[PDB]
This record gives structure tokens, sequence and C-alpha cells, in this order.
């Protein structure tokens, strides 16, 4: 017996195209490009013939396929995109089995308390040296796979380490004064607590809300203010901001301004309510899903690769052109790109041991009650990998992308598969190079880039990260932001209203009674680059104008001031785009005797105003806790446990336990294992074009080979000589 | 009777694909996407059925089609990408007949001298108000077609104006002291003059060059150094840099350093030979055309639009989603994007009256003899539109692009049609917007951008310009640079050699004996934005940190310092990317009471280091002549004859006749017709990855609607 083709393929996620003139179906799914004609005893998969026992059957205009069609075709082997890993890469993320195993081990421990939650269950980093030896020399890692198990027992954090090979607990260590990140049940608890609070219901009522059951809460971390916010440093608290649900699918457009509840999560109660002036909730329906819009007409546009892809995915390793890298997922920071090498005429040269988002923050500038403590440290406090937003095929990623599924542990320690977690796609990116010599045949070649895209949504705002590998050796890192703006309820409807000026002192009036409060988007990428080896140095090249001392008519020249940056403190700096900053290997040179290096460009542009620093006075607590927000470039000595710019436990942190801490000892950066950190930010002043939903805005960063190679990297394989 | 399909189609410039499984041919050419089966009585053109008089026939495994095929299919009318223009827009460029006509009118004047050349023959446009009334109200411009005809009689410039309808000469004016741009015959004269110079051949011989017939010249303008360069101001001169042809198709890689010849184009002779230290010519073959290489096989990738394009081209008017604009070509600056409007829910609102490259310069920073006066003013001294480089289909532009031919007049006044002069193409640009609310169905829409791309090549370096229209109202303007770097021959083979440090004082050693001399790439775009109307004002919004005075724990807040920039001198400024600069219409506001505006971002990023200014001391002659290089934003009052940041006659200019002159008067910019100028540049410190050919490097600029609309512009019309 058989099934209906359209509905089944659609559910399966394939794109189905029917050409009535050619009597042909074109089916596409990830790396598979399939052609199949009704009645045919053969189908084509990536340009190769595939025998079909049961042909596609056309019945009264409906196509029907065998119940084994999806598998026979899409899992045939003619789609070579994915290959089986023979020898397991040491950096492969914990499998669902290993995650269950780690949880069983801690659950077996004597000190384990029922009720414990798991903030993070991830692979404990194997030693770097052995990992590269595995990647370059194929040498097995003889160290047992271990897992870091970070638990929250009520409000207490405990870090444990389990030996997976040997099935045993290695360490169990309580971490004094650390606060755990926000976990998913905290969202439900805050909503329930608020719903059962008699006093909150009364506060809401006086603010014009008739049906308290329509109140939507949103949990926010409270930060640290040395008690000026009046909050006990020892309680596990969350502040709660509320909106009214009016049924337009966008509660964010209906702020209940000046009403903040402080919830103690262990006690499950509201311990404080801050109330300021009553501002009538903006009630106009402002849907962003199109329910009230006309679906316009657009003709089809598809990017296709009929013979399959130029990249191969073996287990989690991706091979493409001269690039080789390992891609895995972490629950806190998302994708981890590792053991990145560039095959230079047969020799695989190291480029980056490990790269990933370090951490990020979206801090606000309004002093009002519902905003003063507002700051979203998205990855650290909320778990961006866990909150990954599955790619909407063909929209969040081009139609020629391949979408990968990724597995991580949820907060109860149960494996969770995130579908379409990361997109991989090659794309045309203009001419790689061109030279039209006058009177001669033109010379042009196309540029191809391989993009690794991941999206994560925390609350109202959606973040996109693209790791772009250019065939010429350059690596771009771009971050996109879209989503729904956090807005403030105001009485002005237009700038002609009496309260207009005061209502927009901290943000633009983007709609009647709604202000898009000013804030910054600050991203930080942690890049353990290893330029052609472990031992490198940080070098500065500042282009400058100097007096001409060579004679002739010119009064000046363009020269360069080159100097090494010897320690961490001098490497923590602002980045002037007019200058060049290189991570060089002083032990290896290119053909002209220049040290092989990579140019670090923390600021390659953006579509929103750029942040030059943190938009906070130096006496602000957020300023003192997060030093990473005020400098664009940081370079620190490699250490396996220094991975976050904001610190490992930033919820209610009292001091910098991140980049401020990692560079405080001011270690030497001369001919040593360096880790580059790039902070890139935006200062977002809003406008009406961004409401009810904000068009994606992007920021760009770049890493370019500098004298790493001896000539134009894409010219091609040399036809003559050795 | 029949003709071979592959052969006929390929000659036509269409792509031919055969699918043996579906027994289907897929034929593509610009906006035509055709499908045809051998023996079928019909074909499909952009999704619509077409009856064929003669079915394609498979003879000897080769397909054959009627001799009328191409016309019947590609010109059937089913490909609606191009539409007839029954009422020519007033900014349409001079047609081939008009250029022939303008030349005949100036040649009929008794003042016309034998051998006169034409540096520029272009439309002298109607007044702006009448052009806008044609675009928005279909009102005919009742002014006859006119052309500006700029002539070069030997070295003398004369500006003439001709009335094409009436067929008469309206004016003829010699331009005192102006030097004409470099014309194509000047390239051949320089090389010939060098070839016939006994003294030059002896200097070359001295420098190791065995065969002087292998010497390639390159003509360069000499600038102005108030006589310090020893050159007469009245003479028509060019400096000549030389290279050796070794047979690798890349003379640029074999500099003959420290040898410079000054040629007087009227006397037709070398008038000065400058000789510096002898440096053996870098001889190693360094081809960039692939003759010595084999590319890695790549699986096919195609971007298809089977039902045709979302844009329509009527004459030169392009319509795409909510945008409408006119695209035309100019021999000096290339493409002109005009009468740009945004259709906001059924009403066309003004955005930009005219936008185009203003001018550009690539100045060097070495003081030596063959470099100190080096500065290519690409469009103004060599004419970038004339030097347009035909788009290489599928490589210089994506495979789903439509390539337009454009016509201009050559230096002899003869119409010249440039094939594939401009690329037009739509491209997926990530999600337009997205919101995945926890536990709810996702919301994502794709972003589409329409790109207008043009490439021009002047000497060794290739310039790419992309005018990008975003569906949401933003306009991007990107500039890419590629080609062969100008290199200095040096003795050092590696940084371990004795002269290595001095040889690299002004540039990186990128190959043995070769240094890529440091220089800047500075582009300036002239943008006559008319934000929702002619009358606008320049407003600054500087985000600042201010002490909190509202109470609560915070010591500071994020606020904005807003203020108007009232006159041209204050508008001439550095651009801090952390600030906001708006061109606002103080007469119109959006739904919230905010003035409709466009946010100007002269610096939105780049892949090479960014130039913060001119890397020249303020007393350099190039600095003085071209003030546009040191400020990223300029706003001046609209004036029809102010179109070049470097001035109209920049060859050997003695002072700033461009933006320094246009803003000199420091006029008021309050509620008046403004023209924005964006200067964006790079400081290029070279690397080995850029030799022998440089991977394209880009810079980005942006114009974004700011309270121009009342909500997300891409949500759609309300049901
Ligand atoms: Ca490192
Ligand atoms: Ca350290
Ligand atoms: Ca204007
Ligand atoms: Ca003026
Ligand atoms: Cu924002
Ligand atoms: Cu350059």
């Amino acid at each position: 017996h058989m099934v209906p083709m359209d509905k089944t393929l659609k559910e399966f996620g394939a794109d189905v195209q029917w050409d009535d003139y050619a009597q042909l179906f074109t089916l596409i799914k990830d790396g598979a490009y399939v052609k199949v004609k009704p009645g045919a005893q053969t189908a084509i998969v990536n340009g190769q013939p595939l025998a079909l026992q049961v042909p596609v059957v056309m019945k009264d205009n409906k196509a029907w396929v065998s119940d084994t069609f999806i598998n026979d075709v899409f899992q045939s082997g003619l789609d070579q995109t994915f290959q089986v890993e023979k020898r397991p890469h040491p950096l492969n993320a914990l499998t669902a089995d290993e995650i269950k195993q780690a949880v069983e081990i801690v659950k077996a421990s004597a000190d384990f308390k029922p009720n414990t939650r798991f903030t993070e269950i991830s692979l404990l980093p194997p030693d770097k040296e052995a990992v590269w030896a595995f990647a370059l020399e194929n040498k097995p890692v003889d160290q047992p796979r271990k897992a870091d198990v970070i638990m929250l027992d009520g409000k207490h954090i405990i870090e444990a380490v389990v030996d997976l090979q040997n099935n045993k607990l290695l360490s169990w260590q309580p971490i004094k004064d650390a606060h755990g990140m926000v976990l998913l049940d905290d969202f439900a608890s805050v909503q329930n607590i608020i719903n059962n609070s008699e006093e909150f219901a009364a506060a809401v009522k006086k603010r014009g809300i008739t049906d308290a059951k329509k109140v939507i809460t949103t949990p926010l971390t409270v930060g640290y203010f040395d008690g000026k916010d009046g909050l006990k440093q020892d309680a596990r608290l969350l502040k709660v901001i509320s909106y009214l649900d009016v049924g337009d699918g966008n509660y964010w457009a209906h702020p209940i301004e000046n009403l903040v509840a402080v919830v103690d999560l262990e006690q499950k109660k509201i311990v404080k309510i801050e109330e300021g002036p009553v501002v009538p909730v903006p009630m106009t329906a402002r849907p962003f899903d199109g329910r009230d819009r006309v679906a316009p007409a657009v003709k089809p546009m598809q990017i296709i690769e009929p013979e399959g892809k130029n990249y191969t995915i073996t287990g989690d390793m991706i091979h493409w052109r001269n690039w080789d890298f390992h891609l895995s997922m972490n629950s806190r920071v998302g994708p981890m790109i590792s053991t990145v090498t560039y095959n230079d005429n047969g020799t695989k040269r190291k480029v980056m041991y490990e790269g990933s988002l370090g951490g990020m923050i979206v801090p606000y500038g309004d002093p009002d009650i519902g905003w003063y403590f507002k700051a979203y440290l998205a990855s650290g406090d909320y778990g961006m990998g866990t909150l990954t937003s599955p790619i909407a095929r063909g929209k969040d990623a081009p139609s020629n992308a391949v979408l990968l599924n990724e597995t991580i542990a949820d907060y109860t320690g149960v494996p969770m598969e995130i579908p379409r977690a990361i997109a991989v796609f090659e794309r045309y990116a203009g001419p790689e190079y061109k030279h039209q010599e006058m009177g001669q045949p033109n010379v042009s070649t196309e540029r191809r880039e391989l993009v690794v895209r991941w999206i994560s949504t925390v609350g109202n705002y959606d973040y996109i990260f693209d790791w772009i590998f250019h065939e010429n050796g350059t690596i771009g890192i771009d971050a996109g932001a879209t989503g729904i703006e956090a807005v403030k309820g105001v009485k002005a409807k237009t700038m002609h209203d009496e309260t207009a000026k005061d209502d927009t002192r901290y943000g633009t009036l983007i709609d009647h009674n709604i202000v898009g409060t000013t804030h910054q988007h600050i991203y930080n990428f942690r890049l353990d680059l290893d330029v052609d080896g472990e031992n490198n140095s940080l070098v500065a090249m500042d282009p400058v104008v100097k007096p001409n001392t060579a004679g002739g008519p010119r009064t000046s020249t363009m020269q360069v001031n080159q100097y090494n940056i010897g320690n961490e403190q001098d490497a923590a700096q602002k980045f002037d785009p007019g200058t060049i900053r290189l991570l060089s290997n002083p032990n290896k040179e290119n053909r002209m005797g220049n040290p092989v290096s990579y140019q670090i460009i923390p600021y390659a542009g953006g579509t929103h105003p750029v942040a030059k620093g943190a938009q906070f006075a130096p006496d602000e607590w957020i300023y003192h806790r997060l030093s990473f927000m005020d400098k664009q470039l940081w370079v620190t000595r490699y250490h396996p446990g220094e991975r976050f710019p904001e610190g490992k436990y930033p919820n209610r942190s009292t001091h910098d336990t991140g980049l401020g801490q990692y560079s405080k000892d001011n270690e030497s950066l001369d001919n040593t294992d360096a880790v580059v950190w790039m902070t890139t930010g935006t200062t977002h002043v809003a406008r009406a074009e961004e409401w009810p939903i904000m068009p994606t805005e992007w920021v760009h960063t770049l890493l370019k080979p500098w004298n790493f190679f001896d000539e134009t990297p894409t010219l091609g394989a040399l036809k003559k000589d050795k």
C-alpha cells in the first residue's frame, strides 16, 4: 500500500516542485536534489540513477509514493553529503547516552539531593595538545572521556566531574556564593507566583487591567548593586516585568509600566513589589505574524546544487576546499568551531583550536524602576544553546542550506534534540578577484564562502551568528539581531504631546504610547587562534603620516609603526579600525621572511550605530562587573577554564570574574599560546521602522591571513615544477 | 530551415542545459527562463506556454531549431523583464543618434578645429522640478533635448552646448587654464613617444633591459606641486612609469624602478627624464590569468527565477517591489541612479533625485621619484564610464542577473555600445526579520535585495560598485576593489636582506624584489537625497552618557544630544560611526510626530583598514587640491553644476574647485534642497595574499529610513 506524496514529503521537510510541462517532480532536502517522473522505474539523486521498485503514481492529479520512498531515496547513499565517522573525534559533544550516564552517576552519589537541576552537562575539554595530535597526526586521545556536571540544588551551585569511560564520580564541589543561571521552570514558576499573588492582582487592577489572568510575565536577572536595590545577596531572585495579552500574539506591545515584582525562587513568593506612576497599557493590536496583512506576490527564486554539495560532513567534522573543522554544540554558548586547519598544498596548518561566542549582553540605559537593573546576559544567564531557534528552512537560511540537528542535555538532565539547530551553506559572494586588462581577455573567478549559521532567541530578541569561511583563508564572524523591541509604556501618543520630551529622554517614541528604550547589543567572541602553531605574539602595525626625509616635493609619507604588545593588560584595548592588529607566529615565516600571521578585526562594520565603549559611567555596577563591554580587543594566555567574558557565574556577580579576572595578573603574551577575544557592540537608538518587528541588523568581524600564505590563496594548483 | 541549437543559442549568449532523464532543455538568458522538449509542439517561457511553429528536432544527437527560434521564443513577449517605453524619461542618456547629431552640430561651427577630440558628450538635463513632475505626475518636460559637448582642441578645453531638437549650437566657451582628462589616444602616443626616444632607450639599456621593445608604458597625470616638480603649468603633460614585458601577461609585476619620463603631448616628445638608483627588474613570471594553474573541480550551483524577474525595465526605468528609479550611464562617473521613489502603500514618496559616484582617488605614500606624484583620480582624469569592464556572466555577477548594454560617446564622438555594462540582480540576504516566541509558531520572512552592479578598470586596478535597494527602504552603496597592485622594484628578496628595512619603509615586501606601496582608496558618492520633498535639514543625534537625575540606583543614563547642523562649513565633517546623522524633512512627520528622515552612514564597514582622513600632512598639494579626502560627510546646497568632489577639471588643478569650492561660501542648509556627499576610504597596507592578483576587498555605506515610515515597512499592506 502507498501514501500521498505531497503531504508526506512536506512533513518530512522536503521542498516539492511539480513541473506540469516536463511531467517532473523536483524534490529537495539538505544535500539531496532529486528528480522523479511519475511512472518512471528510476529517479535521479544528485545526478545519479536510482532504481525504484514502486514508481511515483499519479492518480486523479494526486501523486502517491511507496511507504519506503522517503527512505529509499533520501537515505540511498547517492547523497554523499554526510559520511560516517570511523574514529570518533575527541571533541564530539556528549551523546544522549553519555548525558544519561553522567546524570545516573551523580544521581548515585551520596550527597546528591533529589530536586537538583542541571544548569550544564557538557564534555570536559580533553587536553588541547592531544586533541590537535589527534586532528593532525591522527594520534588517539588516551584520556578517559569526562563530563562537567554543573548542578543547582535549590539555589546552590555544585560542580561535579564524572569519568564516562570508567563510570565513576571524580569530584563533587560546592561553589560558594555562586548564583545559578535562569532555568526553564523558573519562567513557569514566576508566572504562577504572580498569578497567585493577591497583592499583585490588586496592583494590576489599579493599573487599569481588568482580567489579571491575561498578564504575561517575563523573568529578568536583578544584577548587583551592593544593596542599593534593597536585595539580599544570598536569595535566588528574579525581577518580573509584565505585559497584557490582548490576543494579537504580541504581548511585548502591551507593557504594564512601572510595576516590578521581585520573586524569591526558593520561597516561591513575591518578596517585594516596586510601583511607580500608573501609565495606561498601550492596547492597540500590533501583530507581527501577518494575520492582518495581505500576502504579496513574489516569483520563485531558488539556489540549487543539483549534483550535491562541495562540502562533506563526517560525524561532526566538516571538510570544504582547503578548510577542515569540527562543529559541536554547547548549551550555554551554542556552536563551537574546533581544530580549524587550512590545507596548504598538502600540509594542514593550524588556524584556530577553538572558536565560539564567548558571551554577550544587552544592557539598557533607562533609570526608571522597570529598567534600571535591566541587562540581558543572554548566554550566561539564559542558555543560548538550549534556547536555539530551529532554522526556518529557505527563510532563516538560503534554500541550498543543509540543516543540522544537535543534542544537548535539558535542565532535568534529559537529552534533547534541537531540530535544524545549525545551517551550513555555501554561497556565491561576488568575484573572488578580477582583472580586465585593457585590450586583453578578462580574468575573473567567483568567490565562494561556506557559512555556519545558528540562531538563538532569549525573550523578545533573536540573535543570528554566522561563522564565514572564505576560500581564500579569511574567516568572518557576523552577528545579526532581530525580534521584538523591549518597550516602555508612555502617555505621549505623538511628539506634540505634553509628556513627549520626558517620555523620550531615554528612547524614541516608535508608536503611540510606546518608546523603544535605548540599549546596546554587546557581543564577545572567544577565539583561541593558533597561527600555524601554538606559540604566537601580538603585533601592532599603526599606519601613520611621517615627515618626508627622502627629498623631492612631498612633505609627508605613509609609514607604519610596528611594535609587539607584550602582556595581557596592554592587549586589552579599544580597536581603531585605521590600525592593524596581528596574531603572529614568530617561529615561522612566509616565503618573503615575514612572520605568518592573522589580522584581527573586531570591527568590520555594522548597520546600527557602533558602540565605542560601554554606555555606562565608570562608577556603575554593571560597568565594574563586566569589563569586557568597554574594550574591543583582549588577548589572554590560554587556560582551559577561562571561557567567558562575563565570568562563569555572572548572575548577581559582585565583581569581574571574566576577562577582567583573566587578564588581571597581566601575564606575558610573548611567543606563547594566546586566546583572542573580540567585543563588538552597537548602540541602538530606535525608530518606527523597527516596530512591531525589527528588520535584521548586522555587525561584522574578520580574521584575515596576513603573510600567512606566499601568494593569492585562490589562484589554483600550480601546473609546473615541484 | 534548421540550425544547430547549441551553436545558435551560445552565439546568442544563452546558457543551454540538457537533462537526459526528463529529456528537457533548460535555456536561460537574462530574464528568459525557457523549457523545451525535443519534438514538443509547445515550450514554456517564464512559466507560460508557447506554441512552436517548428518543434525542436534531435538530429544525430544534436538538437536543431528553426532559424526563427530565438526570435519566436526569446522575443515572444512572454519574457516581461523588458517593456517598451512609449514616453522617454527626460534623464534618458543621449542615444547613438543624438551623439552623432551633437557632434555634427559642433563640427558645423566655424570655430571647430581639425583633430578636436571629445572628453565628454552628455545630456544637459532639464531642470530638476520638471524631471520630478514627469516621474510623479507624468508631466512632459517642455524643454528640448540638450547636450553638453566638452572638446579638447589639442590641449585646449572648450565647452559647447547644443539644442538637439532644434539642431543648433547654443554656446561655445573656451575654458581658460583647464587641462583635459586623459584620452585613449594619449596612451598610444606615450608608448610611441617612448619607443622613438633614443635617450629613453639608452636609460633603459643602462637598467639591465636588453630589449627596449619589451618596455610597457603607463601614463599618469602629474598633479601640481607649485613648480617644485619642475613642470610647466601651461603644458599638456603625462608622466610615464615603465614595466618590462616578460611574456607572463603581467607587466605590472616587472617594474623598471626609478625611471620616469615626462611627455609633452602637444610637442609629442619626452621633455624630461628622471633617473634614480638602478634596481634590477623583478623578472620572475607571475601570471594572474591561470595559464600556469588548474582550478579544483566545483559542483554546479545555479540561482534560478523560473517565472522571470520581480523587476521590470522600461527603457531605463526600473520598477521593483516598492522602489522605482531610473538608471543611466555617464562616460565620466558611470551609473546615475535617479528619480528614486518609495511606493508607500500606493503613494510614491521621494527619496533621491540623483545619486552616483562623485569621484574617487587612489593616492600613494612613497616620496621617491616614480611615486611622489602618484595619484589616480579614476573617474575625473581617465573616465570610468568609458572604461567600464563588461560583466563576466555568472562570475562578476550571480547567474540570475540581467546584464544591460549601455551607450556613450567615444573620444572621437562616435557612439560606443558597452556590452554587459551593468548587472541587475535580486539576491536572498538572510531573514528580513524573525521572532521565534517561546512555545509559539515561528515568524520569519526572507530578505531580498536588488543590486545594480558596475565595474570599471583603470590601469591596474578594478573598481566595483553596488547600489543596493533593500525592500525595507534602506539603500546600500558598496565599493569593491580588486586587480593588480602597483609595485615598487626593490633589491630585497626577503625581510632578512640588507636593504629590507629601507625597501619596506613605505610598503610591505609582498614578493621577492617587490613591495606593494602603501596607498589609500578614497571613494566619494554624490547623493542628491530629497527626503520626502526638496526642502530638508541636517540633524545630528549624538548618543551620550549623562548623569541620572531621575532617582534610583543608577548613576548614569543613555541619552541623545540632538541639534541641527545649519550651514555647509559645519556639515563638512568627520563621521563618528557611534553617532547618527539625519537628512530630515522638517515639513513632514510620521504618525508619531517625528520628522521623516534618512540616516546617513558614510562608514558602515570594510575589509581593509579604514582611512580616518587623508594620510597626507595638511601642507601636501594633493591635500589642498582635494579637500574631499579628509572629511567623510559633506552637505551642500543643490546646484546643477556642482557634481564632482574633485572639481570639474582636476588635471593639474591648482586649488580645490570641487567640494572645497562648493562649500566655501558656507551657505545655509536649513529647510532647503540639500545634496549629501559621502567620502569613504581605506588605507591599504599590502600582503603576500594580494599578489599577483588581489582578492576583492569591500567597503560599505548605507542610507536608512528613520521615522520616514510609521512601522516595519516589510510587513505588507493591511488586509
Ligand atoms: Ca592560541
Ligand atoms: Ca591570564
Ligand atoms: Ca536634495
Ligand atoms: Ca554651496
Ligand atoms: Cu536593539
Ligand atoms: Cu589598494
